[PDB]
């Protein structure tokens, strides 16, 4: 009726054959181009570098009061007995009780475009699982979460759920340069000595919670006024950044800035399902198969590349069987099996699984003969290996272990007959 | 200097005036007004009912055919023996071949009030509080969530984070009619049923993913569409509806649909800081004052009633305290004290506690001394009593530990003693 488990592993192609035993000469092919993490977040706040204007001196003659404009953020002091001996700038009769309301306020800049936005994501989950029946060959972009049911030729496929680890997004930090992995504590911005200095709640916001320094002082002298002014505290962070979110998370996973997603992640077993059309007419003809071989060769060293094994037969009919299944990875499945057919053929799990059962329809043999010799005579055998595998040498060292065994049984002996005689009275 | 832990109450008047060494005045009463839970939700999808459309079946003489169009949401059925011959309404050269071809679609209409939108929340909490200084009487939306430092009225404030902080909100979907609790899994539509069935997520476009039914069956009459559906998920439940989050909640929170808001939830502990620093004259200058002494009026069993109670005390000197404790049930912050004798006063004693701490200046004293027996002993009081108080009955009980202790010692002396003979030899 249904239901295989491939694992997730990119670019592998596996193949399904199921609704009911026997062969098909369409079977379902699956391959996964990617898994990819893509968001679903909660922005938290939005923080961006802010215009902080320090208007030259208003002043109010003999005697002010204190500032009673506001704005978005505000400064004031009131100096008072200010100008001494002026400049011709008091604008007044008094000189020697006049007052100047020094001010400064906050506005917010045109760098909050994405400079910087604070995020808590949990991701939602796409997969780009390639679908070949062997006459439609089509990749489609498609959901994980639980039951997703897609129909090619109207016959069912289900796309189950993958098992992530992990996610690499989590609380992050995004510059408009280049995401960052980062992490904050939530209302940390609008203070100094943690992450950011002005908070705003929304982009839309004109009004902000901002945070600087800013030293006014009383003039003394024939010329006008004292002031010392630093830098902003947004302005400081914006050249710290944060370490690159484009190499975060173990198990694939890159990160890429523009498409805001994270391709090639390696997790878990896929279930799939599938109740697909292959009855047709049983037997959808299956040769029988003799004179089967396997040959080894282009045999060298690495194991991030694919397996090459040549599978050498000879068929008494011509017919179409879907191999090969998953005891081995073939490069056709859909496949014409004919008489004397010699095939070269690529492989794709021969270094998770070294064994290979490989099957031209029902026949079937096992290989490999190719890994690391050391004893340092050649010796290879599978499935298993006793580090110079099994072997005469291997066997023959081992044979220690069998001594005190075979002398044991003969020393109990000698002590139990002298015992009988002392019993027997 | 600072820095307490106060209770989320609503409408307990806390008294907090922990300052700098030197009496400090001026003291903070606060009072919560409500909590307000803020939403901090990202959008899952958003649902409502949907417009079904009928194109008007087009008709196929001399052989029909199938669909070539498509839609995310799409019906084709084929019918067939429809028009046996041609009945009136036949359209056609052929009779024996007479095929209608029949197509169906639903699209979104927005067809809806604000019914229905589905959320994952975990809402932040967010504070109302209602400062007063002793000077000034005024409210501000404030976090208590992180440290938040704020300046107002030349007084500094620091609301703390939070002990801990939570909703009863989950996944929940958010119907006009009421708010009502509800499990879902997104993207798992496949299938009849399903809360949020209908998922769509561009408002710009009519695209919903959904599975529907429809029933469209071939007639064999010359009356011609069945058209009997059972509908969406979203649908079939919008009849039935969910259950309220609004019936039900641990500890306060009255949920409001509309605003999306929990008002007054006790939940948790709000630590509170505050410098002041706003002088009048430190020290404030203050009446001692001696033979502190409390008289209870009214007692009898637990109510929700108001105190009456009056405080003796002499007095010398006219000054302004800063009063009380860290506790107290008086309902006074500010008050010019004078020369003074039985003074009575209004307070809600048995309505924030049965204990009241009252405060005069420096001298305090703890009160009251009513608990009425229940046993029913002669003298009930509190509040390091065993709880019957100190009784007879009590008494008559205590005098367990005595038995033990007559015996012990005079059973020492008769074993002791005869030892000490055979020992002597």
């Amino acid at each position: 009726y249904e239901s295989t488990t491939m694992p997730n592993q990119v670019g592998i192609p596996f193949k399904a054959l199921i609704e009911r035993p026997g062969y098909a000469g369409l079977p379902l092919s699956l391959v996964v181009i990617k898994s990819e993490l893509v968001p679903s977040l909660v922005q938290d706040y939005i923080t961006c570098n802010y215009k902080t204007v320090v208007p030259s001196p208003y002043i109010k003659c003999c005697g002010g009061a204190e500032c009673s404009k506001n704005e978005a953020d505000y400064k004031c002091s009131v100096f008072t007995g200010v100008y001494p001996f002026m400049w011709g700038g008091a604008y007044c009769f008094c000189d020697t009780e006049n007052s100047q309301m020094s001010e400064v306020y906050v506005t917010r800049g045109e760098s909050c475009e994405a400079d910087a936005i604070a995020y808590q994501v949990t991701a939602s989950l796409k997969a780009q699982v390639m679908i070949s029946i062997g006459e439609l060959n089509q990749t489609v972009d498609v959901f994980v979460n639980g039951d997703s049911p897609a129909r090619i030729q109207q016959s069912k496929f289900i796309l189950g759920p993958i098992s992530s680890a992990w996610s690499p997004f989590d609380k992050v930090i995004v510059y408009r340069d280049e995401v960052y992995n980062e992490d904050y504590a939530p209302y940390g911005s609008g203070q100094a000595g943690r992450f950011g200095d002005i908070q705003s709640r929304t982009v839309n916001s004109t009004d902000v919670y901002a945070n600087t320094n800013l030293k006014l002082k009383r003039p003394a002298s024939g010329n006008v006024v004292p002031y010392t002014q630093t830098p902003s505290g947004f302005s400081y962070w914006k050249k710290e950044k944060g370490v690159p979110l484009n190499r975060n998370a173990p198990f694939g996973c890159i990160i890429k800035v523009n498409p805001v997603r994270a391709e090639n992640c390696v997790y878990g077993n896929i279930p799939i399902s599938m109740d697909i059309a292959d009855a047709f007419t049983r037997i959808d003809e299956s040769p029988s198969v003799s004179l089967k071989a396997c040959e080894v060769q282009s045999c060298t060293y690495s194991s991030d590349f694919g397996g090459v094994a040549s599978i050498s037969y000879t068929s008494n009919k011509v017919g179409k069987c879907a191999i090969s299944s998953n005891s081995a990875t073939m490069k056709d499945s859909v496949q014409d099996v004919q008489e004397s057919g010699a095939l070269s053929l690529f492989f794709a799990t021969s270094s998770v699984e070294p064994n290979f059962v490989v099957q031209v329809c029902n026949a079937r043999i096992t290989c490999g003969k190719c890994e690391p010799p050391k004893d340092i005579v050649p010796y290879a055998a599978k499935n298993d290996a006793e580090f110079p595998s099994i072997s005469t040498t291997a066997w023959q060292w081992l044979a220690t272990t069998s001594g005190p065994l075979t002398i044991l049984v003969v020393a109990i002996i000698v002590v139990v007959v002298v015992s009988i005689v002392v019993c027997a009275r």
